[PDB]
Order: C-alpha cells, then sequence, then structure tokens
C-alpha cells in the first residue's frame, strides 16, 4: 500500500459519496484491503482527514513573494477558497483539519497570512490572532456557500469585500 | 397531543447530551415516547427541525443595542451569538447549517441588525448585507472551531483565551468597517 494511494482513493470517497462517507472501514473497502493496513499510514479518522486536506490544498500554495502584503492576502485567500470549492464539503473538510491540527498545509497557509500581518502594522504577539481571523473567515463564507450550492441543484466579488474589510482593518495597525 | 415547545425542547435536550449528529426525526420520536409520525405534523423533515433547535438556541442572543454607537452594537451582538453558540453542543455547527439552509430566522434577525451598524459605519446601502454577512461568517467560522477542539479536548482527543482572541478578530472587522467612514 503506497500513501499517495491511500490519500487519492480517500479524495474519491469525498469528491463521490461526501465527508460523512470518509471513514477508515470505507476508505479499506475501496481499496480491497484488510482495514489494519491503513492504520500503518493514519492512525485515526482525524490524521485521514488531515492528510486528504493537504491532498486537496496543494493547490492552495501560492508564491506571495514579490506581492504586496495587501496583494498577498487576496491572493492567498483567493487560492484557498478555489482548491476547497473544488472537492466535495473541501471548506467543511479543511475546517475539521485545521481545527485537529492535523493539516500541515492550512498552518502554512496561517504563517503566510500572519507575514502580511506583520507588514501591516500588528503586533508580533497579535500577528497569529489576525492571520486566523483571516482564516475563519475564509472558512465560514466558504463552508456556507458550499453548502447552499451543494443543496440548491458575485460570489467571488461578496468573497472579496469580505476580505477587503479584514484588509483595511489590519492597515489600521498601520 | 404534542406541543410544539417542549418537541424542541426535547430535541435540544438530545443535541446537548449527544451531539448534532444523534439528532434525528426517529431519536426524537423515541424520546418523546411518541410514534414517529407525530413529528411530521410540526417539521416536514430535519432541515426544519434544525432550524427550530437554532432558533431556540438563539433565543439568548438577540439584545437591544440601539441605546449604543455602531461599533459597540457589533461587540454586543457577535458576543451575544458567540456565547449562545457556546451553549450547545454543536451548537455553533448547527446554526451554520440552519443559515446556510434557510431556516433560522434568528440569524436572519442578526444579519439584519449588524447591517444597521454597517450603514452607521459608512458602508453603502448595496454593501451592508455583504458587511453583515461578512461578520457572521467570521463569528461562525471563528466557533465552529472553537467549540470543536473544546469537545474533543474534553474527550481528551484534541492532544487558550478564547474571548480575547475572538474579541481581536472582531476589532479587525470594525476597524475595517470604519475604513468605509
Amino acid at each position: 500500500l503506497h500513501k499517495p494511494d491511500v490519500v487519492a482513493a480517500a479524495t474519491k470517497i469525498l469528491d463521490d459519496h461526501g465527508i460523512a462517507d470518509l471513514t477508515m472501514r470505507r476508505l479499506a473497502r475501496e481499496l480491497d484491503v484488510t482495514p489494519g493496513a491503513l492504520y500503518w499510514h493514519f492512525a485515526n479518522k482525524q490524521e485521514l482527514l488531515g492528510a486528504v486536506a493537504d491532498h486537496i490544498l496543494r493547490t492552495a500554495r501560492t508564491d506571495t513573494a514579490d506581492l504586496a502584503w495587501r496583494e498577498q492576502i487576496h491572493e492567498s485567500c483567493r487560492a484557498l477558497r478555489d482548491a476547497l470549492l473544488s472537492h466535495t464539503d473541501g471548506a467543511e473538510l479543511v475546517s475539521a483539519s485545521f481545527a485537529s491540527g492535523q493539516s500541515v498545509v492550512i498552518t502554512e497557509i496561517v504563517e503566510q497570512l500572519g507575514r502580511a500581518a506583520r507588514a501591516a502594522g500588528v503586533s508580533d504577539a497579535d500577528v497569529d490572532a489576525a492571520a486566523r481571523t483571516v482564516i475563519y473567515y475564509v472558512l465560514g463564507f466558504t463552508v456556507d456557500e458550499q453548502s447552499r450550492l451543494q443543496w440548491d441543484a458575485d460570489g467571488t466579488r461578496q468573497f472579496r469585500f469580505g476580505l477587503q474589510l479584514l484588509v483595511d482593518g489590519l492597515a489600521a495597525h498601520g
């Protein structure tokens, strides 16, 4: 069992069936393996969801070297939301993995947002809080949006507006 | 006969005791010791039931802020909202999903109330609703994340000045709104 195959099969369960069906027992069945084989790669569901979040966020990683802080926030957040919207229940999966401490990639995006907050003038003690505030808004926005798209079956402009409130807010620390 | 207030209350107790996943129409009927069909006289489906439970949870969240300056209105409303969500197991998640499905009347009222503060701040009428939703999305993302962490940590499955962190994000939003002044 190669870890990237496990992750890619877990991501297809999510896409085809939703976050609820993404369980270790179900993944084992789709890979045609004894379930114990999966616990060589993930100690539990929360690590599995973390690896799937890191995989769907591979395209959320964005180089904001050579962008001023305002533009880095906008771009980081654009790429994050696009990645989340690219998979069924993507925003919900990333929210859970952020809350569990199990996504490496979301933590990197936090640190990048924190470098932008720092450049705007936020004190070092508050940088993390500032970065997280942006993330909460993005996740809240996108969970809501996805859930409406999935059920009821200018988004970008609304998304950008709310982000701009935050950027104007950060700029009040200068 | 079944009194709708009693049904909502029973549904809220299942939520508190067992979590959002266990709040189903079949479980609710079992806890009330009634035939399941009786609940369908009060709610057509689980989303309507969750909506009523959301409005019940958010009963305490509404406060009259008319006497306050717009900044303090946003602070007062959002604190009351977070506190109501934290008062019930999975409350922030349940209110999120009900806002998204359009089934909570109280959250719609809170958003309109926040739109009045945005308008004092100088946000244009065309953007007041986006401004108000922006604040809500922050409060919901913050509080879903906070409550997941607290719930996991209480079962030692996680491996913190909530309030000060909450206030700091609210203040960024307020300062961003004021930038429209």
